[PDB]
Parts: C-alpha cells; sequence; structure tokens
C-alpha cells in the first residue's frame, strides 16, 4: 500500500546528461529527498530496457540507427533532438525505468508507482521529436497491458501527447486525454477538440484546447467535469498519468498560469479512483519550480502536507529570492472566454456518449 519511487544513483546521473534540463533529475529528487519523502514509499532500482522491449513500440530500423548514432535528419535527429553520443544508453535508462514501474503495478505491489525522469510524450514509432528519442509512456502502456484490459491516459504537460495518441489512436482499449495549450504556431500543432481517433478507435481520444492565462480554479473545473464524463463512459482500469510541468506560472514558456495547487487537485480526483496509478514527469524549464511542483505532488499522493520553507539541501541557493514552496501566479489576463470553454466542454459531452 506503499507508494513505489524508481530511484538510482546511477539513473539520476544518467538523467542529469539530458541537455535541455541540466541537473533537473537531482533537483527534483533532492527536494523530495529533503523532506525526507522517500521515507514514506518503496524506493525501488529501475532495470536498463532491453531492445526486445523498446521493439514493443519502437521499429528496429529506429532502433538500430539510434544505436548507431550513439542520414539521421531521417529520423528526426537534429534540432530539437540531437545526435547526441550517448542518447541510447539514456533512452534505455528512461524507458526500462518506466517499464519497471509498470511492472509494479501489475504484481500488487503497490497501488501507485513514480518515475518523474519520465513522460517523454512526443516520440513517434520511427522518429524523434520534440527532445524525445524514446516514447517511455507507450512502453509503459503496452506494459500495462499485460494485465490490464482498459488504461486512461491522462496527459496534463502544456503540450498535446501527440506521441502517445497517435500510438493509439486507432484502439479502444487505451483512451487518452490531453488537456493541452492549442494555438497556431504552438508545437506541435495538433490536438483540436475536434480530433478524437481514428476507425475503430473514434471517440476514444479526447483534446482539451486551451488558451494562455488559464489559473488553477477555472483548469481544476475543465479538467474534473471532463475526467467525470469519461470515468463514466470508459470506467478504466488502470490510469497512466502524465505532470509535466510547464504549465506552473514562472516557467520560461509562459503560457498557462498555474501553480502546483491547481494540478494537485486534478491528481487527487484521479488517485480518488484507487485504480493502479503509474505517475510521470516532462516538459518543466524553471528548474527551481519543476521540483517544487513535483515534490509538494508527491506530498499528496502521501497524503502528507509540506512546510512552507525550503529545507536547505544542496540546491538550496537556486529557491530564491523567497526561498518557500508556494508559487504565486504572474499578473496577466486569462485569454479563455469562458463560453468558448463551454461549447468545448459540451463537444466532448457528446462524444463521450459514443462509448459503449
Ligand atoms: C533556445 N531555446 C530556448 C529553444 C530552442 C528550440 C526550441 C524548439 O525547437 N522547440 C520545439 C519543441 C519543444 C519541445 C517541448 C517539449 C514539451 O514540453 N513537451 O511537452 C525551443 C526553445
Ligand atoms: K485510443
Ligand atoms: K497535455
Ligand atoms: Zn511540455
Amino acid at each position: 500500500l506503499v507508494p513505489v519511487y524508481i530511484y538510482s544513483p546511477e539513473y539520476v546521473s544518467m538523467c542529469d546528461s539530458l541537455a535541455k534540463i541540466p541537473k533537473r533529475a537531482s533537483m527534483v529528487h533532492s527536494l523530495i529527498e529533503a523532506y525526507a519523502l522517500h521515507k514514506q514509499m518503496r524506493i525501488v532500482k529501475p532495470k536498463v530496457a532491453s531492445m526486445e522491449e523498446m521493439a514493443t513500440f519502437h521499429t528496429d530500423a529506429y532502433l538500430q540507427h539510434l544505436q548507431k548514432v550513439s542520414d539521421s535528419i531521417e529520423y528526426g535527429l537534429g534540432y530539437a533532438c540531437p545526435a547526441t553520443e550517448g542518447i541510447f544508453d539514456y533512452a534505455a535508462a528512461i524507458g526500462g525505468a518506466t517499464i519497471t514501474a509498470a511492472q509494479c503495478l501489475i504484481d500488487g505491489m503497490c497501488k501507485v508507482a513514480i518515475n518523474w525522469s519520465g513522460g517523454w510524450h512526443h516520440a513517434k514509432k520511427d522518429e524523434a521529436s520534440g527532445f524525445c528519442y524514446l516514447n517511455d509512456a507507450v512502453l509503459g502502456i503496452l506494459r500495462l497491458r499485460r494485465k490490464f484490459e482498459r488504461i486512461l491516459y491522462v496527459d496534463l504537460d502544456l503540450h498535446h501527447g501527440d506521441g502517445v495518441e497517435d500510438a493509439f489512436s486507432f484502439t479502444s482499449k487505451v483512451m487518452t486525454v490531453s488537456l493541452h495549450k492549442f494555438s497556431p504556431g504552438f508545437f506541435p500543432g495538433t490536438g483540436d477538440v475536434s480530433d478524437v481517433g481514428l476507425g475503430k478507435g473514434r471517440y476514444y481520444s479526447v483534446n482539451v484546447p486551451i488558451q494562455d492565462g488559464i489559473q488553477d480554479e477555472k483548469y481544476y473545473q475543465i479538467c474534473e467535469s471532463v475526467l467525470k464524463e469519461v470515468y463514466q463512459a470508459f470506467n478504466p482500469k488502470a490510469v497512466v498519468l502524465q505532470l509535466g510541468a510547464d504549465t506552473i506560472a514562472g516557467d520560461p514558456m509562459c503560457s498557462f498560469n498555474m501553480t502546483p495547487v491547481g494540478i494537485g487537485k486534478c491528481l487527487k480526483y484521479i488517485l480518488q479512483w484507487q485504480l493502479a496509478t503509474l505517475i510521470l514527469g516532462g516538459g518543466g524549464y524553471n528548474l527551481a519550480n519543476t521540483a517544487r511542483c513535483w515534490t509538494y505532488l508527491t506530498g499528496v499522493i502521501l497524503g502528507k502536507t509540506l512546510s512552507s520553507e525550503i529545507p536547505d539541501h544542496e540546491f538550496f541557493t537556486a529557491y530564491g529570492p523567497d526561498y518557500v514552496l508556494e508559487i504565486t501566479p504572474s499578473c496577466r489576463p486569462d485569454r479563455n472566454e469562458p463560453h468558448r470553454i463551454q461549447q468545448i466542454l459540451n463537444y466532448i459531452k457528446g462524444n463521450l456518449k459514443h462509448v459503449v
């Protein structure tokens, strides 16, 4: 009944090697440890993923190439996803870390597993995208299929989880839900409310397009509402939740305007179903704030309520100028006309009827 935590000094150091977010893993783990939250969790070392396990989703041609590299401009290995030395070993560690976490759920060893360094949702079966060379969220879902018959994927990252959606857009065994910013020119440019899946998977893909400024209350209402209709019509067996913190105020991305307390309520709501739950990270470019967010969340997963003062630890200096765990919203307008949010929620409502 104690949450599993995918930790390991070799793993955390492996993660800190990704140039896009230098040292974010240490910072997150460290802050979580400074609150001594690992004290109330089942620390589990992650096993590196095998070439046969990655092959359950990615193609050999792609996997062979990722390896060779560790005409790249043919697999999406360029600006966003560089042909860096070691990415292969890097991806394997993150894929295996999520697979290792999934196995625990299908062994009753716990009702919740955590891997903050995971959540790379943009990767396609044979192509790297938006900083992702391998899709651990899919590997994790394909692993949960072994025991669970209906998996629900909720993506709370600032960006549309296109990679995971495409992977399952033709099936009704796995349903994806994504609340993300949608606007022309904003990566990856997919996921409008009209997007609902294809073929035998029609309606088993839910997309909530949102605009800048949205704050905690407006966001929870929207999320709580949709997660409601979905638990109704789908009646999931297990849940995979991606929690990219690039939605939180202060992120250089400067779009949404959330705080960890908003996402927290959404997390509570999902945990209330007591279904098996695999927690993942994702985007998050204000390093200190990402740690503030995932630590607080690790805290709602445990029922505990953390101190407002940031405990002294290796990265204590990065929490200035106030040195607290709370995040204050920025002073800028919510651009979500309340009438459009309703149109969308109805359009959703209607679409869920079609489910069994
Ligand atoms: C120098 N600098 C600040 C940047 C340079 C390039 C990009 C970019 O290509 N972006 C497109 C892909 C963005 C990936 C977002 C990953 C994510 O959060 N997914 O949810 C961005 C910033
Ligand atoms: K689907
Ligand atoms: K999202
Ligand atoms: Zn993101």
